[PDB]
């Protein structure tokens, strides 16, 4: 028993993890089979991240602009190309340590673990989740760009994320490993803002059935609601709405613990109308939504 | 910007972990030369582990008794040993993947990285700090026993901790490498309790520097105290009195923001007082005492 923050074992994608130097401008790589990816402002200097035009800034750059450094070892860039907001650096060497991977962009909800680097370099690992306004409350110092977010599915690591660059308000914002950006943000030095963040409902369930599991129980009640009247007390208070769907998704911990969707729902009711006064529930004092369902599972079942 | 709870990267400690089975039972252990680490309850079947006798045990085994499998590869036993609360297999090929490593026991207050295995397999990864009970808020299921603790120096792996059992109130309890118990615990299914936990003042004092430097200032105030008037009133809510070598230990973050250590101190007085009142700090309702001085100028400097 009990309940972490837990991420995923980061050592397939240490071995991915290469510095790219281009200029006085050193971040972080991801170095799959023979290609290097990479946030494409490393080939900006400090004036041009301002207003940048990197369709002029990459054509009068050559291969030998583009250090890339594998630990001790240098590798030879033989090409390199832009795709969205992604450099893709071809290089003589394929990745030996290369695992079964595939890239997928994420929903607003879900969580993935983050390997935090600096100059090619692990420096820790932890767990968020996407919010609904497209940012994620990482943790990130200058020289992280490049970093990846990811899932591991059996054998196979699923990259959701590579770190770009953080907001005025102190959230981080990056692209899918196509160079896409998650939220309607651009890499450069411009004044945007995140829209208002809501409270993921559904992981918040969820994390009233980890503390049932875990022997939290004094918040459960005898009462039940419907979707629409839950529905409507959560637009109140900031929270998502919640769909049939998501009451599918609950169901093995409604199974586990015998207390059904819409029982555990008049129990979130009842928090959001009257607070916690003074008790916690699985060591916090504040309803947690960064965790699945199946991060619960999970964790609470294996 | 940000802060997270965040472990060490995992990769160098994924390599060395195994699975380990004698009987029919099965958990990990941990594979570093050619010796494999593991609990010595391995060797208990379910009626022993009530009242055990673990030298009587250990002389009706052989060599192979004991199934170690890396992976798919099995490993031929070719020795064994006891060292108090652990086992010691030796075993014919010397792992090619151990780290530089060392086995260092931690002091309450501290904390490390804890690899979550089972079946040998590595599941998760996650932050914890050993408690001044000498127990560990951890999160494991049956078969997690031997996952391991640690802390990485550099380039080098300090194992702290290797997990046994869970008490009863749901907490866990272990020993370090060299065998020996944290805390008052036996590795027996008797009826043992940790004593009384307290809070880690040192701890709480750094992650509001942590706050300060990302922005929550809201609790700071002008007044100071001396060590003595702030741990008489410490005392009454169950924290850990405060010492001149924590003062020091402080600097560098006393330093950074230029808020003396006393003046924080009057401020966590005067939350220990009157309480947050719906106010947050780091996205937390309570006071947070998981990180030391060093994981936050870690995370907040590098
Ligand atoms: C997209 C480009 C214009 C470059 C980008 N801009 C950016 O974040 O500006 C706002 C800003 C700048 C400095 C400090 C605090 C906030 C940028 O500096 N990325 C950094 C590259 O490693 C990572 C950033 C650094 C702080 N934490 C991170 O995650
Ligand atoms: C020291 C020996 C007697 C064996 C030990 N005893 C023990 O925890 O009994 C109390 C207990 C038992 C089962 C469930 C919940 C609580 C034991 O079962 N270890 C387990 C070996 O993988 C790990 C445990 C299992 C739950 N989480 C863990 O961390």
């Amino acid at each position: 028993s009990g309940f972490r923050k837990m991420a995923f074992p980061s050592g397939k994608v240490e071995g991915c993890m290469v510095q790219v130097t281009c200029g006085t401008t050193t971040l972080n790589g991801l170095w799959l089979d023979d290609v290097v990816y990479c946030p494409r402002h490393v080939i900006c200097t400090s004036e041009d991240m301002l207003n940048p035009n990197y369709e002029d800034l990459l054509i009068r750059k050559s291969n030998h602009n583009f250090l890339v450094q594998a630990g001790n070892v240098q590798l030879r860039v033989i090409g390199h190309s832009m795709q969205n907001c992604v450099l893709k650096l071809k290089v003589d060497t394929a990745n030996p340590k290369t695992p079964k991977y595939k890239f997928v962009r994420i929903q607003p909800g879900q969580t993935f673990s983050v390997l935090a680097c600096y100059n090619g370099s692990p420096s820790g690992v932890y767990q968020c989740a996407m919010r609904p306004n497209f940012t994620i409350k990482g943790s990130f110092l200058n020289g992280s760009a490049g970093s990846v977010g990811f899932n591991i599915d059996y054998d196979c690591v699923s990259f959701c994320y590579m770190h770009h660059m953080e907001l005025p308000t102190g959230v981080h914002a990056g692209t899918d490993l196509e160079g896409n950006f998650y939220g309607p943000f651009v890499d450069r030095q411009t004044a945007q803002a995140a829209g208002t963040d809501t409270t993921i409902t559904v992981n918040v369930l969820a994390w009233l059935y980890a503390a049932v599991i875990n022997g939290d129980r004094w918040f459960l009640n005898r009462f039940t609601t419907t979707l629409n009247d839950f529905n409507l007390v959560a637009m109140k208070y900031n929270y998502e709405p919640l769909t049939q769907d998501h009451v599918d998704i609950l169901g093995p911990l409604s199974a586990q613990t015998g207390i059904a969707v819409l029982d555990m729902c008049a129990s979130l009711k009842e928090l959001l109308q009257n607070g916690m006064n003074g008790r916690t529930i699985l060591g916090s004092a504040l309803l947690e939504d960064e965790f699945t369902p199946f991060d619960v599972v999970r964790q609470c079942s294996g």
